[PDB]
């Protein structure tokens, strides 16, 4: 059986469901936020201040409210910041859009007419948020911006900006967990290519979605893997040498897949993989370049090597990896490195040799990626827990660091979107309800304000209001309770608030313009 | 343990189980359409946009309205085209006339002539709609209903016109996806016929309800099968190959196809199985056609080779089979071109010597099925999931093309059927209830147009009225709120909406006549 | 506090009202109807198989039903026959119209149309009427028309066939209670004029509802009176004189009023008040003509007589006035004839003197009512229950010529409406709606006919379809179960049918379209 | 206007849409369902409907701008 809500009662069962996760995700919103406790089974309390921790804890009985408050949480999450307000932020910009706009159509609005004027004025106001953005682009200034993500501590910005200019803006830069007492930064070669593992059961750090080996063995394969017969001895011989395997291969499914989780998560065999980077004759050409760089050999057919052919000696061996969802890191491949100088002097001179636009531009990426090394920071503290604090400190400063470098900043604390609605002031929709959506959005887009300051107490009209009396940098600091931004150096990267107004905006949209639900009876 | 309903209580609850699936579908119609939310039963929730996805997660608590929305659903469902608006409209007007038909019943009206009012006049409303398609007859125009098919890109288009010219009207397509970066066309030599898989269990991609082989083995056999202990070797040798096994036979069933299910389910082999094509010496000379297409050779008492005897010399070669539930295709059999070419000219030499007609039809069409090969369309593009789409557009595109030039093309949106209401203005039944059943049938043409247009928000009165009065293909763009759609490019082939009109005229008549509906209690 | 019932529920209120009331009245219709018994406070129960008994003692509990069932009284209590057949006829008529208009309006009619239908097709059916009724201009057939209206027996038929030779066919008859055992008639001088009581307090005869005076005093008044003041005289030495009193002035209203009910109700003054005859000018000549008739004097302040000061010779004296609800009759004034011989003689003086053909008309209307006089029947038998059931008898038969002479006569039974029913076959309004209507007016022409014949046990679809079958006045005789109906000497008068039907289309459009009713709470 | 039409049983929609595209004195006579109305001659004076207006106005303002009602227990 099937449970069907139709129109206005299903929009209103939706309502109810993003109002629920609004009211609590957004009281945890800025400095001086509200604590919302969580019951565990079998554990003790535990309280958060963070926004994306409370999120993933709602869970509606009513399925209706339910299927509201994850499709909120989901479209929401799709933004890149995960230290915080990113995720809240765009749910309290959702909840007042969706709010005013199904509570208007109730009141005889067209609703395309008004997802029209919500995405017309959504796109007058990026393009007002990107003419206001900062641009930060130096060492000095770099620096300050890591500053100011990492809880005004001055050795760790400098250490970042420093690694940022040696690896490349573009470069990739990974923290890692030391076992020293100093912290200390070298650039060592490796690739990054954005292919995740094939299934979730091997994430080792459950905490941050991540799966790790330590000194792998990487076997560079190109055709498909669907058997279990044809992988025994790289597996016995694995085992036997008691260090991880992950495997590259261009398709694993079936039974091999599920003998690999078998033994995984049984804890026998720490193995991991995923699918193969590159496509096509140019797979087997980035392929054969991260064999050269693991030190390994390529397993496949044109050469006349079956896969159990596979022994220690063409294994590819390196020291770190992380498998996230999306992406990859291959850290220092164990290789002789007069072959990695020769395929870049042979990567040079196809730069001389070829000659259409589109080679040249894939194989300046092949540059860039081999080329450009993976900088690799030796974070270190005194005690342990300490340590552990201050990575995470580290892995937040270079998120927030990337995304300054990425697109400009703003000015933060909800004061950003505050002065981007000047350019909503002479915008008029082709109709009347798409004038009623620029409304709704404009008096959407100092929500966030209002609730930071509602969650210090204290009454949100008066400084909404004169905040918007002023002009330029001018703002309320929660903090401090002071007036000031320019150089306080409370502030959000461009592309944080940017994606979660999108994401707020686009999430409004579909949730307007649904007259029709369906659920299962229990 | 059954609840039976009588005449007008059985008869209203079929009219809600089908107001609820249409009102269900209904959201989703035109291009202006609006979402719908469904859960999977783990996960995310999903947002849809087109009514076949909508249909197929309906099912109901009340077992009358379940019955009656199964009902609609499957006979809706039996369109051709897959894409979208074949089963949406199906729904439309079948809930139209339904809801009619009954509300004009319950005023004393017999619903036998109800019927055959709405049978005769949809008569000649496909008369009409034939007589007013333009027929599609050229390279240039195939191009243009193949892009406005594709969303307006040429390339798909001159792609789609180079090969149906190619291959010729009744000749057959297959997209594939290819490994390359561009995307190129061959003409191979394969084969087609009427019949599907044995066994609904058997679906591999199961997206499209598709099964599928890559490089497969092709045992040709006469007799049928039933038992397990006569087809142990030929297993064990396919097993050792490693490669997947298409078997032709008279028929499949009993502990053969049980084991078949076994070995597939628990994955430890690749197999496949089809009926066998043809009838009598149809069937032999068929079956000797398929197999000297393939390289293999034929099995069978008559000429002394047992099942058992087959190895892998005698079995046959491909590098792909699609099996789907109707049809299934066999490209680039793995034989020699000479005989294939000597079998063709001896084909026309019979032809030449045969002198009934029906034969000599019969030689045709096997000629033709056989000589005039498989085109390959070899979908190739730059990313992979891009290309995934990409091939999804092209197989759309594919599909629709085939139906234009199969019966023509009218003005979409909804005025086709708008226009064929003309020849139901002078039609009069033999006495006044097939008039009103031809009124009722009148009344529903409209419906689709009034609700792709309430779907965008907008009166539909007004636009229903201006269209009438207008003339040709004068019509509604519900994309660009334009009058025109003559050369404006929104169109559906003339065959999806007879066949639309034509289903949703049977499941009316069906339900109008029913007075007794039979269920159990849960 | 007034409840308010808008849109089709009160049409179904109303509906239901209509029903209970037609399930009360309809099973009475026909010769060999059947019996309602009714609830009598004080005594016995009541049967009777007479219609307009039965529909007076109906009023329902919810006052939307009894508001329904009141408007069919009302409408259908209008039509001239009172013996019977008349209201039955046009509540079952009403009851069947309305039905199956509200059955189409349920089913998606405008009720405009209906109503608009209905009317165009019972114009129809009237003008069919008027063409099929077969006139009765002569002795011979009056008396034969008189036979048939009596239940056969000759000698009334005779008796009234003279009657009505005699006074003319606009002239007036009225039913005297003989003392004589022999039937004798008289002509006499007396006067008509269409005027009846002042208040319905002043009925005497409540069974007829008229009002009688035996020998009274009558007086002749011009102007207006009000009050008690100056009346006191008059109705002294009326009392002293212990004869009634026929009170004609120009008009009657307050304590006048109050004067006179108090002492009629009591019983201490047996009096009756109607207004004087014509219209001003003419309220004076014709006033001073009635005074000339009784034998009285006009008091006019013209003439300079007071009321005051009247004594009895100016007062007129008659035998018999009848006061019903709208006429009044005076027999034999106590007029020396020689004076009104003079003064038909004056009024032929005016009518070749005067040259205005509307004066002339209305001289000649003059003529006619002044020396045409009253023909009085003085029915006479053996007995006293007798003699009244003979006087009933008569009357019925009075009032039966009286319109059969008016309108002719038709098939009864209902066949009339049947064999009318051709003339709707090709009847087209100007839209389908209309002609719903016309086929709803069809089907409840057969109702009257379909109700006679299942009040008699059978089946109504077989004798029904037979009569169609035939032709001219071929029809179903339920007294005898033959059919004939020509010289079988069942009929009615086409006036009674054409003002039945006329009365149930009326009713059926005011309800048809109705959408608010306001009643009151208890 | 569509209320008049509404109330003769046509879908008041089309009606007021193609008088509006109308200009000048050109309207719906819902006796003749007919489209002129300078001469045909269905005519209600100006004051009459412009002190309705003026009513309805006021009623609306008056009710819109209210927020308590006072009212006796039966």
């Amino acid at each position: 059986a099937k449970q069907i809500k139709f129109d206005t009662d299903a929009r209103n069962a939706l309502l109810r469901g993003v109002d629920k996760l609004a009211d609590a995700v957004k009281v945890t919103l800025g400095p001086k936020g509200r604590n919302v406790i969580i019951e565990k089974k079998f554990g003790a309390p535990t309280i958060t201040k963070d926004g994306v921790t409370v999120a993933k804890e709602i869970e509606l009985e009513d399925p209706f409210e339910n299927m509201g408050a994850q499709m909120v949480k989901e479209v929401a999450s799709k933004t890149s910041d995960v230290a915080g307000d990113g995720t809240t932020t765009a749910t309290v910009l959702a909840q007042a859009i969706v709010r005013e706009g199904l509570k208007n159509v109730a009141a005889g609005a067209n609703p395309m007419d008004l997802k029209r004027g919500i995405d017309k004025a959504v796109e007058a106001v990026v393009e007002e948020l990107k003419k206001m953005a900062k641009p930060v682009n130096g060492k000095e200034e770099i620096a300050q911006v890591a500053t100011i993500s990492a809880n005004n501590d001055p050795e760790i910005g400098k250490l970042i900006a420093e690694a940022m200019e040696k690896v490349g803006k573009d470069g990739v830069i990974t923290v890692e967990e030391s076992k020293s007492t100093e912290t200390t930064l070298d650039v060592v070669e490796g690739m990054q290519f954005d292919r995740g593992y094939l299934s979730p059961y091997f994430v080792t750090d459950s905490e941050k979605m991540e799966a790790v080996l330590e000194n792998p063995y990487i076997l560079i394969y190109d055709k498909k893997i669907s058997n279990m017969k044809d992988l025994l001895p790289i597996l016995e011989k694995v085992a036997q040498s008691g260090k991880p395997l992950l495997i590259i291969a261009e398709d694993v499914e079936g039974e091999a897949l599920a003998t690999l989780v078998v033994n995984k998560l049984r804890g026998t065999l720490k193995v991991c993989a995923v699918k193969a980077p590159g496509f096509g004759d140019r797979r087997k050409a980035m392929l054969e370049d991260i064999a050269i760089l693991t030190g390994g050999t390529v397993i496949s057919e044109e050469t006349g090597y079956k896969l159990e052919n596979a022994t220690l000696d063409y294994l590819g061996r390196a020291k770190r990896v992380t498998i996230d969802k999306d992406n990859t890191t291959i850290v220092d491949g164990a290789g002789d490195k007069e072959d990695i100088k020769a395929r870049v002097n042979q990567i040079k001179k196809q730069i001389e040799n070829t000659t259409s636009d589109y080679d040249r531009e894939k194989l300046q990426e092949r540059l860039a990626k081999l080329a450009g090394g993976v900088a690799v920071i030796k974070v270190g503290a005194a005690t342990e827990v300490e340590m552990k604090e201050k990575k995470a400190r580290v892995e937040d400063a270079l998120h927030a660091t990337r995304a300054a470098v990425e697109e400009g900043i703003v000015p933060g604390g909800g004061v950003a979107l505050i002065r981007a609605a000047k350019a909503l002031e002479n915008l008029e929709g082709e109709n009347g309800d798409q004038k009623t959506g620029v409304k709704i959005v404009r008096r959407a887009l100092e929500e966030p304000l209002r609730q930071i300051v509602a969650n210090a107490g204290l009454e949100g009209s008066v400084v909404v209001n004169k905040v918007k009396e002023g002009k330029g940098n001018f703002g309320y600091n929660a903090r401090t309770e002071e007036y000031d931004l320019i150089e306080a150096g409370v502030i959000d990267p461009a592309k944080v608030t940017r994606t979660a107004l999108q994401n707020a905006a686009s999430i409004a949209g579909m949730l307007l313009t649904t007259e029709c639900v369906i659920t299962e009876k229990p």
